[PDB]
């Protein structure tokens, strides 16, 4: 505290220029770091010699800035983050420096610094604040998973524990396969693993994994094993591997189960994020009224204009006489629509006409398609002039639509006037062609369903402009932290080409934008993995900088789709035919036949859309080819082809084999970006139009209110309803005084740490076994079995019998030790359930988590609009299955040619497996490649001896049928997750900030449960003790009993029906009178129309009219 001048004279130098220099300087250091050629160890060729002393400089300027904002400051620099964490960043940075000047890993703190950047900038700190402020009210949910990556993962090393040792080596260290296939062992009981190479030996090995990496041993790889198989990516792989390994049919439901779950979760993430997004897309925005601000600005662009046009003809109506007369005809004569009409056929024939070229290059034709171009121009130019000579010269220039086709116009008739001579890389007819489909923008004009859709698009870019900014910024972070954690370490001491390095910048960013779409990034960080950190202890440190890097990629990636959300927001403001009897059956709930007709209606719009991105597709091949691509499928087909393939899986396979003509034209796979991005947002315009479409199936289904309020009625209908209960407690007082001490957050945590221990014991079990630690784990699991036994002891006698059947976590308990007590009567594998009861205890940790077992509550028990569309998918299912047998039958199944025993499809179950494989989009597009009608299906039959050469197997139509089970399947799935977010939306996106009415029915539960003597009628004297804290948030205040003593003792008159007694559920009326506003005595005509429309209007209680009893006591 020292402000004579110098404080005074270091806070003025706060000047705009000075930070556009720090950040200047920033940007200057990012792009050295960017460069920083990589060299194995210390080879010093004057540049890195040089990009040493640049750090002194940069180290310099940063340390004089951070004391000029020590001293302006002092003790308030630090409480803020984003200086808090520059000034550890300089610290870091200066003590490595000195540490290094005095006689390399600290280096890495240095690619922290472009974060800093963020730190100044506005625009860029409320959204990255918005971003991290979303996601904390949905932390909770994210601990799930964790208890999830654990269980399943336990029950594979009780079944999976050492069954990859068993391998296949030939004659030694050689396995008798082509390096391919899954030696499996040979099992006393054959059927897998059969080895029959004419010669084959059995032995242990590593046979498993492509480096031994992904085995059940080792829980730290089991972990790994179970995280890849939860993202859904190359499951399969390991479910074929496991299938072989030990046999069929038996652990499929597992890999099921986990899958499932895993889809779960993401819905209950999607809903989570889709409750953070409402909490203010709504509130905060409806209080400023932007969209009634933007509508206030349309609006009166619209009266301008009109009023221009009123104007004009006014001053029309009345040398220059002539000139005038000429003047009104021709502002009448244009605005007739049968003028409009032929207009607009004209232009849809010249761009016909311009479109008829078919990729032919003929000579005699395309002669003739030269000068009627030019003719062209004047059919777009007679309307120019005409709007600048009937309308106002002002008026028609200024309209932010028409300006735009004048610019077009100019352009195109210029660019024609340019091709009439010589021009080198001319591009005239490609954008004199672009420019004629922006005539179907006067097409746009007309049926404004494409026009706004256009419109929002343009309007969502400015938003989303910060968002691709920071993804960017993030992708470059990334991308420089992994080249100098490698630095072309990446030798795997081979020679094949590997796809992907780290050497170079860019050749990183892509492998950085690979290794974030998710495609093949197991193998790269396997490979990573096996450059330097070996599997062991220290060898897993490089692992998790790969998981991270999904996780908060693919969440900002997702939170880019909340975004999208945001942008949406912004888009927002013949032989078994017998099945007939399920279409009878399901047309009870006719929640979906209103579904089914509004897609059916808008599936016109939607081939519509299809046409035009067709013809968008059409026009930008016809370019190309035409340009480039010359041969040393069509314009408008090979693209859809090539999507066939490219459905976002599939494209990334693009790039993964175009990474080895080569560079000539590389921007169609841009292109193939635009496109698809064009379709990821049109496709999602239509989404967002089915958006629209549930807003109308299900957001219409608000009807009227019809009560006295909106919230505060659901209040009424809901604290009106409640009854009192009763709680009884058995006459045990010693033992339930040990189960209220005792059995309490002491004896959670203990048993939370000893199971967490007894993990240690069996989670944690030493890889391979030792006789040692064998016995250790043998007398522990004793110790815990009898420590099980003996809480459960205390748990069963001291909980009064007579009471112990009695609440349902008892029951939970009991089912616990009966399965203890099977436990100790067979202390042998699928019986042993019990260690799994073990691990069954910590979903006992779930019940802790009490606030969100509620979103549980809310999710398992939502099962009331889910079983119409589980009938239909799984119905969808049947139908899909049953009518592939006979059309599949002889599936050839082969050794490692993509159809084999374990992809066998004649047998009902392995089809449904293969199915759902397909439905998941597990490389599916393998699965429709792997039917030919050129391929052989079994030649087994009599009539297959190839005499034509023709094989019996045709199968090509597999790929529209799977196609549209693929969609059918997406829009299902999509209909359950609208179906349950509405179901929620009244419990998650309410006003559980402060207030929320659940708020007031968990302190309902706890006034059924805050009073225990539970006597009825609880004296006056008697609340005073007790009762005393009725409710924080709906209370007036901590002014125990009453804070306004004289309201809450008049208006609400003091209970006296014996000796101050109090009803639960006058109390809690007048908590509700609290929240509602109705006066003392005398209120008869507000207090009377609430508790008479009871009978007709507000709450049907023409029974159980006890209400009316206990009221007049205190309100009637
Ligand atoms: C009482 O509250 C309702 C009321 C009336 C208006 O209803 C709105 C409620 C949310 C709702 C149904 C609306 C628009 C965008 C909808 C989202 C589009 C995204 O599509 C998905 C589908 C899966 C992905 C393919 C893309 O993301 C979802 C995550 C997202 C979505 C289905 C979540 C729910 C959203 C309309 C006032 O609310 C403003």
């Amino acid at each position: 505290l020292k402000n004579p001048i110098r404080r005074a004279c270091i806070s003025i130098v706060e000047w705009k220029p000075f930070e556009i220099i720090i950040l200047l300087t920033i940007f200057a250091n990012c792009v050295a770091l960017a460069i920083y050629i990589p060299f194995p160890e210390d080879d010093s060729n004057a540049t890195n010699s040089n990009l040493e002393r640049v750090e002194y400089l940069f180290l310099i300027i940063f340390t004089v800035e951070a004391f000029l904002k020590v001293i302006a400051y002092g003790l308030l620099f630090h409480p803020n983050a984003y200086l808090r964490n520059g000034w550890n960043l300089l610290d870091f940075i200066i003590v490595v420096v000195g540490l290094f000047s005095a006689i390399k890993a600290l280096r890495a703190f240095r690619v922290l610094r472009p974060l800093r950047l963020v730190s100044g900038v506005p625009s860029l700190q409320v959204v990255l604040n918005s971003i991290i402020k979303a996601m904390v009210p949905l932390l909770h949910i994210a601990l799930l998973v964790l208890f999830v990556i654990i269980i399943y993962a336990i029950i594979g090393l009780e079944l999976f524990m050492g069954k990859m040792h068993k391998t296949c080596y030939n004659q030694e260290g050689i396995a008798d396969v082509p390096a391919e296939d899954d030696p499996s062992p040979c099992a006393l009981e054959t059927g897998h693993g059969r080895q029959c190479q004419n010669g084959t030996v059995c032995k242990p090995g590593w046979d498993g994994p492509k480096h031994g990496i992904t085995n059940f041993d080792n829980f730290a790889f089991a972990m790994l094993t179970v995280f890849q198989c939860i993202t859904m990516e190359g499951w399969t792989d390991v479910l074929y591997w496991v299938n072989d390994a030990v046999g069929r049919d038996w652990p499929w439901i597992y890999f099921v189960t986990l899958i499932i779950i895993g889809s779960f979760f993401v819905l209950n993430l999607v809903l989570g994020v889709l409750s953070g997004e409402f909490s203010k897309e709504r509130e905060k925005a409806k209080a400023r009224g932007d969209f009634q601000k933007l509508r206030e600005k349309q609006q009166l662009e619209e009266d301008l204009k009109g009023y221009l046009d009123w104007i004009t003809q006014a001053e029309d109506i009345d040398w220059r006489r002539w000139n005038r007369f000429c003047r009104r005809k021709c502002r009448a004569a244009v605005k007739s629509n049968v003028f409009y009409w032929l207009v607009i056929f004209l232009v849809f024939l010249n761009t016909l006409t311009i479109a008829s070229e078919h990729y032919n290059q003929p000579n005699w034709l395309t002669e003739v398609q030269d000068t009627a171009n030019k003719a062209l121009l004047a059919l777009f130019t007679a309307e120019m002039l005409l709007k600048m000579y009937s309308l106002g010269l002002q008026a028609y220039f200024v309209s932010l639509f028409n300006r735009f086709d004048c610019f077009v116009v100019c352009g195109g008739i210029l660019e024609t006037i340019l091709v009439e001579t010589k021009i080198m890389s001319p591009l005239g007819i490609s954008v004199l062609r672009c420019v004629r489909l922006l005539r179907i923008f006067k097409i746009t004009r007309y049926w404004n369903s494409l026009s706004n859709l256009v419109a929002s698009l343009l309007n969502s870019v400015r938003s989303i402009a910060s968002l691709l900014l920071l993804l960017f910024l993030f992708i470059i972070i990334f991308s420089l932290l992994g080249m100098q954690l490698f630095g072309g370490k990446f030798n795997f001491d081979e020679m094949q080409t590997r796809r992907s390095t780290f050497d170079n910048f860019p050749q990183s960013l892509l492998t950085v934008f690979q290794i974030l779409t998710g495609e093949d990034w197991n193998s790269v960080m396997y490979d990573g993995i096996m450059a330097y950190g070996g599997p062991s202890f220290p060898g897993m440190l490089v692992c998790i900088y790969f998981i991270i890097l999904f996780i908060c990629g693919n969440y900002i990636l997702l939170n880019v789709f909340l975004a999208i959300a945001v942008d949406n927001l912004a888009d927002a403001e013949l032989r078994v035919l017998r099945v007939l009897r399920p279409l009878r059956a399901i047309n009870r709930a006719k929640g979906l036949k209103h579904v089914v007709q509004c897609v059916f209606v808008a599936i016109r719009t939607i081939g519509n859309i299809v046409i035009v991105t067709t013809l968008l597709q059409f026009m930008f091949a016809c370019i190309g080819v035409q340009l480039f691509k010359g041969k040393l499928d069509n314009v408008l087909a090979a693209m859809m082809a090539l999507f066939t393939v490219s459905t976002f899986e599939g494209w990334p396979e693009l790039l993964y084999r175009s990474i080895d003509i080569y560079n000539y034209r590389v921007e169609i796979s841009i292109f193939f970006i635009i496109y698809i991005i064009i379709i990821a947002f049109f496709m999602m315009n239509i989404f967002v139009g089915f958006v629209i479409v549930t807003f109308q199936e299900q957001g219409e289904q608000e009807y009227k209110n019809c009560e006295l309020d909106k919230n505060q009625r659901q209040c009424v209908e809901y604290a009106l309803k409640a009854r009192p209960l009763r709680r009884y407690i058995p006459k045990n007082q010693h033992q339930y005084k040990v189960w209220y001490v005792v059995n309490s957050t002491y004896f959670e945590y203990l048993m939370f740490v000893l199971i967490l221990l007894n993990t240690i014991c069996l989670a944690m079990q030493h890889y391979g076994q030792s006789c040692l630690f064998k016995i250790a784990m043998n007398i522990l699991n004793m110790l815990f079995t009898g420590l099980f036994t003996v809480e459960m002891i205390l748990k069963l006698i001291a909980f009064k019998p007579k009471h112990y059947f009695c609440d349902a976590w008892n029951t939970f308990d009991a089912l616990i030790v009966v399965g203890s007590i099977v436990d100790i009567a067979i202390t042998r594998i699928s019986i042993t359930f019990f260690r799994l009861f073990r691990v069954m205890r910590l979903v006992k940790l779930l019940s802790r988590g009490e606030g969100i077992r509620t979103l549980l509550w809310t999710f398992i028990k939502s099962f009331q609009a889910l079983p119409y569309v589980a009938l239909l998918i799984v119905m969808l299912f049947f139908i899909y299955a049953v009518i592939g047998m006979q059309v599949f039958g002889k599936i050839a199944l082969n050794d490692t040619t993509e159809i084999n025993r374990n992809n066998n499809f004649q047998t009902f179950p392995q089809a449904v497996l293969l199915l759902f494989r397909c439905a998941t989009g597990e490389a599916w597009q393998d699965i429709m490649l792997a039917c030919m009608p050129g391929k052989k299906c079994a030649p087994e039959s009599e009539p297959s001896n190839s005499t034509e050469g023709e094989t019996p197997c045709g199968s090509s139509f597999a790929v529209f049928y799977f196609i549209s089970f693929y969609m059918l399947c997406a829009f299902l799935i999509i209909n359950l997750f609208v179906a349950v977010i509405m179901d929620n939306f009244d419990y998650l996106t309410r006003d559980w900030s402060i207030l929320g009415p659940h708020h007031l029915d968990e302190f309902k539960r706890i006034w059924a449960e805050y009073d225990p003597e539970a006597k009825g009628r609880i004296k006056h004297l008697d609340v005073v003790t007790l009762l005393r804290r009725i409710q924080p948030p709906l209370g007036f205040g901590k002014l125990c009993p009453h804070r306004v003593a004289c309201k809450r003792l008049v208006s609400m008159n003091m209970p006296l029906n014996s000796d101050g007694t109090v009803m639960f559920n006058a109390t809690l009326f007048a908590l509700v009178r609290t929240a509602l506003r109705i006066k003392t005595e005398g209120n008869l005509e507000q207090a009377n129309e609430e508790l008479r429309a009871i009978i007709k209007k507000i709450w049907k209680r023409t029974s159980m009219k006890l209400l009316d009893q206990v009221v007049p006591p205190a309100g009637d």
